[PDB]
């Protein structure tokens, strides 16, 4: 299987407010992406810290998309529904293609997790193309993000990339 | 744990029918969601019954909706594909934040059921959010409506509330 | 149970590339639900073979749909993203209603399947009600369609039949 | 001619506050309203005032739409940019069929208004049918009601009513 | 300037039914888009009539667009608010993508016709491109095609198929 | 009346392509834009120069969102039939609010001059809000931006600021 390249990056206000005070953060879910993400044989291109912010969020993503070698963009963050949660509302509408099976398998791989169960319905998790990219939007949660690597993104992300620029 | 308001709605011609006549009717489903919710500890502040109307059912939420008290509103009924089911269609229009994958999850449970099956994709039952309260749009049938009681509202509707109102 | 009419369309560019060049053609999925169907009592009314181009999709169900015999139309091809799939784009669009939850229990069904697994975020499989006939899109893969046909469609369509006709 | 029902809701909070605090208000638009609409041999039969708040407008205007007498609903105010004007959002989703030219007409006929002119892009004021009802969603300015009454709705009214109805 | 080839679609049930019955029947609208075509220079290579049916709406319009030489396609009828004209909720599902200031300037055009004024409101007279082929719904009044032919459709019609076959 | 912060976006394929060379360049519509708004008191804070193409479109218009002093955003092109003219496409799923009558009014001016006319209704010309910040998404015609800019922005622009901030 290639290698592919991918960005990441974190919506979270607490941290990004952090980063600007330049006090120390941890990004559990994020180092999470990274590490499961290399040691699989693919490469991190470039990441980024945002808050809840849609001008914010949205530049995160262009800067992202606008990246030739970039394959794939993955977040964490901002898919609930806390009234700050925005990313969903924010990038779902940018999607070329929504990929509509990603936010309903998910919350099926989520609802089997005996620490999750009916708080599966409670995700927006989602998955889409913009031009010759795949775009995954994921949870906040270290669980949630280790979850989608795991059982979806990985095994699938490959074959997804290829049929994309067919 | 809190004690929550909720509003039942019943929505059923045939049961409207005899209301107006004041003929004795039996509803089992706002029965059963009645029932569970007083004994986990919950409180009815308030019923309606209505026909599948597109007025009587905006009118039956709305008033339910006026009440500051109300928590939780919950209907019964017309999430189907009969031709006069018109629940869903009527309700969505209303939300502010579709909780959008409490229809998949439903499904799932549903699925599960062996008495069910394949049956679970013939309904369209939804939640979603307006204002600081939480609305749940559920199936007419008795059993759909325990599962979704015990399954998936209890469980979570507490966090929920506090999460929209946070 | 009723003996319904059914009509199959099967979507391929390639096979449909054939028959004009008048060569032969093997059509798996198309020949599995055909007889599927008439092992399960009902029959075929009708077949057409068209390539992934919208305006000969249209024309496929238009054709099936004028016919009033015609109980259920099912396709098969062109629900995945492939760059050329546009099936469920252009068809779903000439729903009355979506059979909203069939899309995901036809995932939650695949996701279980031991050799699909994840690859089951990947199909857009959809159903719908136009008039008062049944249309289901199905993928191309031959285990994909005798999936849907055994655990979805067979079971429950005579009940849906009955129901939209109500 | 016939002579129709209409019920008139002004969306105003600056009024909604003094309604409250029972002091004296002047609603120019709707008194404007009304006395066009008598004048021209129509009744009003209900009257109310919200504030701009989705739920008050919501429960304001289902409460009209259950008055079977009622033909015609006709709102003032929040049709505008500001930010708190909500009226066409809260209510344009509920049409059974958006009467979709009523809003570029009005735009056309107040573009040529010398006072208004490009300010006519600045409002969506708004027509639709549910049931068997006409709704009529129009902006604050009294000069704009003035406009809308006068060009648009009396002289068009009966036969729409009639249509819908047929 | 080129030669276009043109296909006319009737929606009108009332004909219909003579049609079936083999009475005569007078296609005003339809005789006067034929002459205005015919008389600028440009070809009538197909016509049908149907009534107000959703699934002979659809079949008219597929069998025009199958014929690869129309370049065209013109319908008269079915775009007001009577609860059976359902000609533009029908195909504007089919558009590739919809000309959205068709609609506006034809009521426009309309609402400067001095025997016209208001009624413009009360149409949703639109234009498409589905393929490389333009679409007109135009409404059922003789006086109405005619206008809609001589402002907007012979003057820029060329211009537009030149466009997007660019 | 108060000076105002804009950013220039121009969108041509053409002019982009020189641009990566560095070839002159005539930009004969962003030309008019900035000499117009400097000629009415305000300011260009910035400007860019991008293809039809939807990541940099994105890019563009994300890049000057991200500026604090930015109050207006205006761009010239791809707004019509063209194949490639993706501008308004792209950028009304990042408005918060569209200015809805923007597009018919801007298309109701256009027809008023008598070389445009009908040809009014081959433009997608629109307006939105995003946050504090208002955003016009102009035809590529120099004789339209020129129009837009003295008939509608010009007049209009400081008071919708202002209500939208308020
Ligand atoms: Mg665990
Ligand atoms: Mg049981
Ligand atoms: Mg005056
Ligand atoms: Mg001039």
């Amino acid at each position: 299987p290639k290698s592919l390249n991918f960005y990441v990056i974190t919506i979270s206000t607490s941290r990004y407010e952090k980063l600007l005070k330049k006090e120390p953060i941890v990004d559990e879910s994020g180092d999470i992406i990274k590490q499961l993400l290399i040691e699989n044989g693919h490469k991190i291109i470039g990441y980024s810290l945002v808050p809840d912010d849609k001008i914010k969020i949205l530049k995160a993503f262009t800067d992202a998309l606008s990246i030739d070698e970039v394959d794939v963009i993955i977040s964490t963050g901002g898919t609930g529904y806390s009234p700050t949660d925005i990313t969903v509302e924010t990038i779902r509408k940018l999607f070329d293609r929504e990929i509509e099976g990603f936010s309903d398998v998910f919350r099926l791989v989520s609802f089997n997790d005996p620490e999750v169960k009916a708080a599966a319905y409670l995700t927006k998790a989602s998955a889409g193309i913009i031009g010759k990219k795949i775009v995954y939007l994921l949870p906040g949660s270290p669980d949630a993000v280790k979850l989608a690597l795991k059982e979806l993104i990985l095994p699938e992300v490959g074959h997804l990339v290829y049929l994309v620029r067919s």
